[PDB]
């Protein structure tokens, strides 16, 4: 097949997308070794869906997993009750989302499970695919021209042929594996046939962090997670955090091999050491550097010019209160809080008016970093760390360092109950998740 895989996409159909997928135990080849996984589609990862604005997805889960699921339509403002975080579809049953696209919406999406308790194991044994809504930008000739590309960043550990079993500091860290792989594919070639690439990335590893650096090369950010930048933004390096989407272009300088490399990131992940009298926690460190993937650039590469601009980010009302939620840990418990509260289905943490915007301000109080995800409502980051942001774009993960603040501006959209939560999705399933009522 083609020298770099992608997962295959399912496109809507005259203004439709109606498809059935089911959620099973699947056999496959993966990394050159054969393994059982959990699937969406028969496939690591499921498939892509992509989608225009005022499309309608009507998308039929049927669970043929041996414990309950559901989806989250991560990134999508779209009604909880359809993006359902407490609906539970239990195994052999089946389940129709079906939802109109927002008429202003672009980017990269996700889904997965989100069934409280259950995230961590059913997302690292492969239940994720990725959501693409195309946009009337990109027919501009400095994107229709790119070769554009999705990479899925995902790792993954295999026990006896099986995705490895959480241990007890896997629920502590969030789990990591050592098949660090693009699309499931461990380190493909991508040969590129044009000198710019565009990039959709994802991050949808449990825990794992992509500091993203391409050899020789700057990245030319041009989406968040939710939406397109005002303007290309030109990075050193990128840095992705669970959750997180961003799209790139890339523009090929000279001839010859590049290595996309996840850099060495310190999340805060620890282990234990016992040196006489110890017996205390001890901080990992960095994580090893990986090569994600080989790019090998075209004969005499001229790169297309960047856009000189993508899309104006909406002028927001003024916001009519400020939230302010602490993020703490207790580690050696593998118990995660916001506010010093675990979740609780049954209690409503914050309640808010639809079309109003609120200031949420979020502190790691803890040592790890948190990737901070609102289900629902995309919002605005405006600063982390007291740092401004150096771009408007609407974000639905927020990643925090060790001590850092992030001020957001978020618009509540639909009305309903949804929920917030850390996508080091081992911390939501120990307790890292909240409540929010849009009324
Ligand atoms: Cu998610
Ligand atoms: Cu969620
Ligand atoms: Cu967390």
């Amino acid at each position: 097949g083609p020298s770099f895989p992608e997962p295959k996409v399912v496109r809507s159909q005259g203004g439709l997308l109606s498809l059935k997928l089911s959620a099973t135990p699947t056999p496959l080849a993966i990394a050159g070794q054969r393994a059982t996984l959990l699937t969406y589609g028969g496939s690591f990862p499921g498939p892509t869906l992509r989608v225009r604005p005022r499309d309608t997805v009507r998308l039929t889960l049927e669970n043929r997993l041996p414990e309950p699921t559901n989806l989250h339509w991560h990134g999508l403002p779209i009604s909880p009750k359809v993006d359902d975080p407490f609906l539970e579809i239990p195994p052999g049953e089946s389940w129709t989302y079906e939802f109109t696209v927002p008429k202003e919406l672009a980017g990269t999406f996700w889904y997965h499970p989100h069934l409280h308790g259950r995230v961590a194991p059913q997302l690292f044994a492969g239940l994720l695919g990725a959501l693409v809504v195309e946009s009337s930008l990109d027919a501009i000739p400095e994107l229709r021209e790119a070769e554009e590309h999705l990479l899925v960043l995902k790792d993954l550990a295999l026990q006896g042929g099986r995705p490895a079993p959480h241990t007890p500091m896997d629920w502590m860290n969030g789990k990591e594996g050592d098949l660090v792989l693009v699309n499931g594919a461990l380190r493909p070639t991508l040969v590129a046939q044009k000198a710019t690439l565009r990039l959709r990335l994802l991050n949808a590893s449990n825990a794992r962090y992509y500091r993203l650096a391409l050899q020789d090369h700057p990245l030319y950010l041009i989406a968040a997670d939710g939406g397109f930048l005002e303007e290309p933004l030109e990075v050193s390096e990128l840095l992705l955090a669970p959750g997180e989407r961003a799209e790139v272009l890339v523009r090929l300088r000279k001839e010859g091999r590049f290595l996309l490399q996840a850099l060495p990131y310190d999340r805060g992940a620890m282990g234990m050491m016992d040196m006489g009298g110890m017996a205390h926690a001890m901080p990992q460190g960095p994580s090893r550097p990986e090569t994600l993937l080989y790019l090998i650039a075209p004969k005499n590469p001229k790169p297309l010019p960047l856009p000189k601009a993508l899309s104006p980010f909406p002028t927001l009302p003024a916001p009519v209160v400020t939230r302010r939620l602490v993020l703490t840990e207790d580690m050696m418990a593998a118990r995660f809080f916001i506010n010093g509260q675990v979740f609780d289905h049954r209690r409503v943490d914050l309640k808010g008016q639809a079309q109003t915007v609120e200031v949420w301000e979020v502190e790691n109080q803890g040592d790890m970093d948190h990737p901070f995800h609102l289900h629902v409502h995309p919002f605005q980051v405006l600063s982390v760390g007291g740092r401004p942001f150096p771009y408007r774009a609407w974000k639905d993960v927020v990643n925090l360092k060790a001590g850092e603040v992030a001020r957001l501006l978020v618009p509540l959209r639909e009305k309903g109950r949804t929920v917030f939560h850390c996508h080091i999705v081992e911390h939501e399933d120990r307790g890292m998740m909240g409540v929010l009522e849009v009324g």
